[PDB]
């Protein structure tokens, strides 16, 4: 998969189970469009959120719903999520392996790039 | 000054210089509305930014231009952008202090919510 | 594998790759006895460090090389090395994942931490 | 001050104050030797603990009792503490800022390395 969303809990040191990730697309007319979303497995990986076909170039913003996570697990975190937008595939395709490490006042997000 | 956002440059190990740093409010059509910008100064760090009387409740978009920061050094980056959203929730009193180390594949917001 | 080190290269966006890992395990005159090393493959992941027999309980450190990588990447960083040191396998055997995150004058170490 | 440590707790978004952090110096038999410590401030910060005179180039061990901060909060650490090492490089001038930004289960450590 071109696309592969992970999340780690720093607080429970963990991976982050059942987050929600919502991935746009910067449309032509500079909105985003909705490209594609899921929920982190039980491993904090979302997989299959694209194919090579539909991951064209452009601007991809990633929303993860850590907001939701910290909340659900008693937690009043800062961030509303945690976002990463990048432009994707601008020197041909690749492989995106975003990376959020997680805890309530603090995340961090790293994108491991590999070319397929 | 109730909002600070500090920028770092984890590849030299110094203050992230003029970084843009625009701040935005989520308006009540979900949009979000400029709100405040600066770029950081030599230590890094954008002071000023907002007022007490002016941040009241509400979210908040630190959007933090790591991209055009990244090319001022030559340094190919990943991200657009670095963009901090969160409520500011002013059970009081609170400073905020948006901290962001900035690497050009990974970068960390943390804040640092005073007194 | 009890015991997994990632390195990542937050300035390339890749695995660090060839990245040395020392192990060390506090003996009981509070010394560090080597416990295990290696290198970080291709995928910048270190397998195969020790067994679920080998790794007891007892406080490790982990020295992940980080000053050799980026010295050979050309960059003086700050640090000597990424270490990471924890009491291991305290209410019974876990799978640790050690995750390092490095820039030059930056890292970042995290630990996912399971039970098998 | 040539040597500053900033400690910031990630879970809480706050500094960590009152965590223990030694310094040590390495000496020519490959072992430390103590040379400073102190407890971080209100603030989060541990100041004075060298001049530039004591601080000569060489390689420094920052250790920072993240455990025993974990501890006092009641949260289970992963960290029996966090270890900063480094080589003073004294091409200079130089001050070092060590921000460790902490988590119970991660931590994050950047030189801030400015003058
Ligand atoms: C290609 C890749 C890069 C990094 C990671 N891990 C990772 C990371 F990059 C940051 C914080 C936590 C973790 Cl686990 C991983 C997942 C793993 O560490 O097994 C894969
Ligand atoms: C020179 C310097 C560098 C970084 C920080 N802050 C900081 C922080 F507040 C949280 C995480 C990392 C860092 Cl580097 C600070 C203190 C601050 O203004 O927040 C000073």
């Amino acid at each position: 998969c071109p696309l592969m969303v992970k999340v780690l809990d720093a607080v429970r040191g963990s991976p982050a189970i059942n987050v929600a990730v919502h991935v746009f697309r910067k449309a032509a007319d500079d909105t985003w469009e909705p490209f594609a979303s899921g929920k982190t497995s039980e491993s904090g990986e979302l997989h299959g959120l694209t194919t090579e076909e539909e991951f064209v170039e452009g601007i991809y913003k990633v929303e993860i719903d850590t907001k939701s996570y910290w909340k659900a697990l008693g937690i009043s975190p800062f961030h509303e999520h945690a976002e990463v937008v990048f432009t994707a595939n601008d020197s041909g395709p690749r492989r995106y392996t975003i990376a959020a490490l997680l805890s309530p006042y603090s995340y961090s997000t790293t994108a491991v790039v590999t070319n397929p």
